[PDB]
């Protein structure tokens, strides 16, 4: 009778789990039982390239109404310890593209099970998932990634479950709040389909994001690096030619450093077999202090016997190269951006 | 009849969980069950920019009434065996912010149950969290940041279970005997509110710390190699200028150097797009250095017409640059600290 | 009577599981159980040659009859809550050759029971794999390797279970839609034999890939830094002979850099006590830039008493050097590919 | 009646659990109870500076009594099954200071219970512990270390459990056959007390050792490099002054080389705000290959004007260097040692 | 009465384990019960120096004899559900000197149960252990090392479990099959024996592997690039001694190289105080090329007032240098072979 009376409640509790049979669906052999979801995100936690992955965390949680689990007399919704779960049965959904995935379990397993009058059954997790996502690096940095999460129903099919959005465009919450260093996310989007394999058709819900990379870190890592070696070859031009030793270690160093650059940059990278935006960038560059070194090259192969054409090709090559680099960096940046 | 009879204490145990439900809270559907929380911070393990997070060893202890278990006759405390949790109700604590976290289980679990005669539970567990804490790293590595742990219910609204500090500003212990090589707590706060949500409003318990970042490793590390490096770049302003191999090598090392130096420090951090403190300084010092190189650039180019003039600038420039780094230096660390 | 009625199908899976031992294989004591399988592969995560082995994940189904399971009255196909799985026979299948698997359980463990009406048994599971694959690395990066999956039952003998490939060659899916950056999928086979142990003769399932190597990333990582060092040392033949100090340099600077980049290569690369393809254009590369500093050795060594001689040796020198060179990767190329 | 009768010995041991309260200490509300501990320690399988912290295997072993397994009739030492633990009170020890722990579960969990006549329980465990240990790194690498292992119950005070040594001195073994390459063990200590917080009294013991590093690693990793760049600088001082590109290289590449061995063993080691030992030495080390550059850059500067003073200069600098040094080296060794 | 039928079957196992006591060992009170072992090692995954230890992966066998399993009627070896193991008997064996030990689990727990009709059990696990192997480099990389697996029952003495190698010498299989890229395995051999602790005598099984280290790799990686920077250092001998800048940079880059091949490949091993065979020859290089930048310095102190002299001390060095190394070489390998 009383809501308050802890005994009555058991009573309750006990008379719907007699006779519960966990390995049968609500309305088993019926109509399908259908499935509503809706996600808080509270973080992604990082974004691999090496990996192809990145990791998120959230707050799942399904909706479905079971029929046995319907009450009457007890005017509220019963919130019940996360340990009737097991006695429960709930959707077999995982995630099509998860690569490891766990459910936090301190102080005790990050599960909520909340019932309501009518038998619907309210079952939340808190889970971090690492999610596989395959990224075209073509652009890289100044690339724009789509990176997903599937939802779908392992062992029943569409005859059997059926997945929802729960609320629409506003199933997925915490989008905004998300804080990733390197990217920005520049919208979300969630699908509905249903997907046929070799054992029927499945449920299927996509949650999906668009992540444009900020270009910031990469201007002071490697951009302006680049540039400042690119600079630091042509000042050999305003050396004289008889500093054959001094010359030459200046086209020496550029060009072995513009190599470490580009080499120690591909291998933080996955080993792709494709030149990525910056690799046309750190490419462009050796050329430019490869030329620098070949012009003292060609300056020191004539200035005994044509010491006046050596003068103008150093004279010249002051004005050349900062208008042909300027140029190639005006380009560059209008193509990628 | 006898307290020291066990056969007597059994009974009286065995009676209290007859007829109990676990899936039941203490008061279900009454007044909210009052939570008081303490901690007992046995160690900060490690404090991390890159993954931007803390790893954090306590004793985590949970106060409430159970009158279902409330017992008379025994004018004592039951301490019992900790397996004796997993037929007890217990709080759905989690940490909201925790990105991996356990219970440690040698040689048992690290739980303890302890009853008294009201029927009020003692719940300790010894838990090791890894928590994420965003960080700003403008003014790194000179910066303070505030290190969050945040407690709240899973499941239950605040209809259900409420929370708050036992023992007020004393509930947290053992901040004081913190270790951290690299910071100083300088404060930490508890902070008791209530959370909104979509499923309701849930209780929250936050302590806080404020870290110091000393200053000490990173002096020793980079400042001080970097400021070698500027003095080793005025080396040639007292070399002649005749020793073309000898000034150009002395200007192409320091400059090579203060870009390795510059970009072996980002990537120990993690790839933040904005500038560093000591992105500052660095780059401060890779002007000096660049200018050193040119100035002999100078040089160079007029000491052969204008030997005069190239001595003076040389002789200028001993003089110069101590003194514009040395104000360099003044106003850079007036700036941050 | 009505396949709606959820209390007829739980009396009906209630009998099925009465008197049930999970103990005794279908058909014990009789003809040998056959079990049909069926993967489709999700994806190969990664190719390690270092760890000489493969990640994969895929949907690993079994397929067999048990007479005990089998019902009438139901004219469908029962699928139960993967937690049944616990109270059924399954075969004892393994990867005779993996190192670390998984089977993946958020939410739920990722099984699949369906039961069918003569008691055949359809059971899936997402099993991420680490499986070795010894590789050779001769004709590295231009190598084909052949990485395999063997399926096998580990107690039971071709007495008591036998294995098939359940679709003849359309038994494994997927494989034309794996993504490997490094490596492309020549061709996938399906063996099916019998291995005979100390223990008795055991079925066996072999799954094969045929692996190529994509050159793209060596040729930018490796070959064309080779190549331009190469191109590097050429430079000294045009340089003016009395530049000791800048020929000596891009000497000693091409072939140090030569050794780093072969010793750097070699340290990724498990530590194999053969010379690999790629090891034997680097040792060949070294050559080049060694007689290229040699070269001025014997030229500083004879320039004073014979200038004309000296002179001629760098001329020549001049066009051997990249000619040589030329054949020498002529040569290479058509012995690798 | 028989010892040998297995149906007589399954009765006793079924009357010994039938009524046993694992959920109650033995004596519970009378006496504590005393558990005697003993420790073979199998190995010390790490000391990492990095993480604070030392790994190690041990079998721990647990001594008590309990009168509710008191037998009669079976003049023998019951050695049962590991999985009667589970079904037996035990101590709920823990190790204050460890940081992640766990038993040995191969080809069973590494355990050990044997029952005796009066009641006594011997209860074994093989443990592979991780444990804090905070090293003041001062005098490192020439720092004696105290790393310390400590054992507390985890709920019951030192009104319900006691602890001690069981045999004194001897309680611990295996200390000399411990192996590490890195330190010896000069001592070890056994140390029983209270320890009093805010739940009670709890019982404690403290396994400490007393490691001196060896130093010889540290000679040839660290001080012989050292000493051979300090001694590389000195070969300027017979270089004739008029060699000014051989000098200045010398001095630039001995300066250059000791700051990357100074910033490099930083590295490897904890972020700490304090000079080390060895940083004292190598610090010390950058002083005179600093000079030995400056010394040239003094004659280079007066070596036009005043040859003679420039001559005396580089050959004073040939014996005041080693001279100085040899008398640095002294004075260092004697203060550390 | 019928094998084959399954309900006769069902009855005859419910029979053996009708008041079967897992507590108790087979012949409880009475003889040990002798407990046969074979090992087939499927490989061997890794050996490191670094953890002085190694990866193994095999197929476990337990033989014994078990009289309360005993059946009659059934002329067939019963193979039952791995499952079945949790409710029989089964040795406490472990693996002495394991770090990190598991059984495989996917699909099934890798074990096997086989029953037989006088109650002999085969026990099959397939378990991956990392068992440590301390290594003693002196003689390294041309050193032979002794690693051995330590087979051990933890809590049965001699008096209740014997162990014995069921076979012989044959008792391990798959020795020859093993692929390690590094090592070679010369022999293995089987020991069994009694080992006394303080709580008895307990029987042993060693396992015992001579490996023999493959030179291949070091020679390319270490050797060759040390053969080849002492080479390089004998160029300046047919340089001009006039040529400073030249020679005196041939002496800095062969002696800084020399260096950091010599400190890099002692960070990759652990850290042992004592001199291995490979840095006795790193060593030995470094002294060579120490002394060519001193033969320079020489030459370039007495060039002026005697440049006959010094002519000949450089016509001098290039005989003895190749000569010396050349000897240095010959007596180095016939030590460590
Ligand atoms: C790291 O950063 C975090 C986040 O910024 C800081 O956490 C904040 O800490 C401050 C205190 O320093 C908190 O402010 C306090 O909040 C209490 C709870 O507010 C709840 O209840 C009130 C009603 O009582 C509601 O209005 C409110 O919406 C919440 O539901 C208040 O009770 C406190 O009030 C006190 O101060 C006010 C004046 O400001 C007085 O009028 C009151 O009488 C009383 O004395 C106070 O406002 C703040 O809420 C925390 N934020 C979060 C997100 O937790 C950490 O402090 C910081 N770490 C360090 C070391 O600085
Ligand atoms: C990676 O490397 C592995 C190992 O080398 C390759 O695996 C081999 O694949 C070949 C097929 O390409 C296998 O050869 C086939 O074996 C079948 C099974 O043999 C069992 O049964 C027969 C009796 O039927 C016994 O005699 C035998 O001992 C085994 O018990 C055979 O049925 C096949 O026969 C077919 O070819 C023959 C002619 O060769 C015809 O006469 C037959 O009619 C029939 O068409 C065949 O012999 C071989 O067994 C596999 N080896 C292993 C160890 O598994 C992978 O193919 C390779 N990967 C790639 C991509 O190439
Ligand atoms: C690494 O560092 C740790 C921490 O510093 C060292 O541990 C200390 O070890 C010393 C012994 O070397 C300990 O001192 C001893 O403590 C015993 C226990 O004290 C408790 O009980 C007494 C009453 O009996 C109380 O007063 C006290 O508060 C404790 O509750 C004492 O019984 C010992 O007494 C002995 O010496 C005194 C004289 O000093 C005599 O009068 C006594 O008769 C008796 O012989 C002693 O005081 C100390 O407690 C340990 N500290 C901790 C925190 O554990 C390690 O030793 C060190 N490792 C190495 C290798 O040196
Ligand atoms: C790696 O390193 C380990 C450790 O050094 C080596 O292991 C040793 O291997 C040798 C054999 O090569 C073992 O020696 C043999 O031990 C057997 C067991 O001894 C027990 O039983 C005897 C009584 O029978 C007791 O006296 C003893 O204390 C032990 O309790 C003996 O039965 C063997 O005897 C054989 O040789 C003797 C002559 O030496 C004959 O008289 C006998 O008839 C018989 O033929 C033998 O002594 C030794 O015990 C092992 N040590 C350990 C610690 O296990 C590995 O061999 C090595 N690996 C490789 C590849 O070399
Ligand atoms: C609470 O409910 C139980 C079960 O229906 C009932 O027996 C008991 O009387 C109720 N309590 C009160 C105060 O009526
Ligand atoms: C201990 O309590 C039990 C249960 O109440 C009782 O039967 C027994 O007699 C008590 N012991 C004594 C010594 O009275
Ligand atoms: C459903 O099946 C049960 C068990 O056979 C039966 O008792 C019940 O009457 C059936 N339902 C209907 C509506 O007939
Ligand atoms: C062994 O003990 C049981 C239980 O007491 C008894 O029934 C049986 O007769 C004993 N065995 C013999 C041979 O007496
Ligand atoms: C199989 O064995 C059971 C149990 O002994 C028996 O009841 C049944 O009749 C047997 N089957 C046949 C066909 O006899
Ligand atoms: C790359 C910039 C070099 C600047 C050299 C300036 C020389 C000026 C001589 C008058
Ligand atoms: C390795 C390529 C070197 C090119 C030098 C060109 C010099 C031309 C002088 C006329
Ligand atoms: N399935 C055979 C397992 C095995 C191999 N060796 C021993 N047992
Ligand atoms: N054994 C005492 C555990 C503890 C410390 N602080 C709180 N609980
Ligand atoms: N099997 C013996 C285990 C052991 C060694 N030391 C203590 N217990
Ligand atoms: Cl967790
Ligand atoms: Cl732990
Ligand atoms: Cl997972
Ligand atoms: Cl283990
Ligand atoms: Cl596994």
């Amino acid at each position: 009778n009383d809501p308050g009376n802890m005994s009555f409640v058991k009573e309750t509790v006990d008379k719907l789990l007699k006779g519960y049979d966990i390995r049968l669906r609500p309305d088993f052999g019926g109509p399908p039982v259908c499935v509503g979801m809706n996600i808080d995100i509270a973080s992604i936690d990082m974004v691999s390239e090496v990996n192809m992955d990145y990791t998120l965390t959230m707050y799942f949680q399904q909706y479905w109404r079971d029929k046995r689990l319907a009450y009457s007399g007890i005017p509220l919704n019963l919130t019940l310890d996360n340990r009737v779960a097991d006695q429960l049965w709930v959707p077999d959904t995982y995630f099509l593209n998860d690569k490891k995935s766990f459910v936090h379990g301190v102080t005790v397993k990050n599960r909520m099970i909340r019932l309501h009058p009518d038998g619907t059954v309210l079952y939340g997790l808190r889970i971090t998932t690492t999610a596989a996502c395959m990224m075209d690096l073509r652009r890289y940095p100044l690339d724009e990634q789509n990176c997903t999460l599937e939802i779908e129903s392992y062992g029943y099919t569409t005859d059997d479950i059926e997945f929802y959005w729960r609320g629409g465009d506003k199933a997925v919450t915490g989008v905004e709040r998300i804080e990733l260093p390197q990217f920005s996310i520049v919208e979300h989007r969630l699908v509905s389909r249903n997907v046929v394999f070799a054992t029927g058709a499945y449920p299927r819900l996509s949650l999906s994001f668009r992540l444009k990379r900020n270009i910031g870190y990469f201007i002071l890592q490697t951009y302006m690096p680049s540039i400042l070696i690119t600079i630091l070859s042509w000042v050999s031009f305003w050396i004289n030619y008889d500093a054959s030793a001094a010359r030459v270690a200046l086209g020496i160093t550029t060009v072995l450093t513009m190599t470490t650059i580009n080499t120690h940059l591909r291998e933080t990278l996955p080993k792709i077999p494709y030149v990525k935006a910056i690799d046309m960038y750190l490419m462009g560059c050796f050329v430019f202090v490869f030329l620098a070194l070949l012009e003292y090259a060609f300056v020191n192969y004539i200035f005994f016997s044509q010491p006046a054409r050596a003068a103008a090709i150093d004279r010249w090559s002051r004005i050349v190269f900062p208008f042909t680099f300027s140029l190639f960096n005006l380009v560059y940046w209008l193509y990628y951006v």
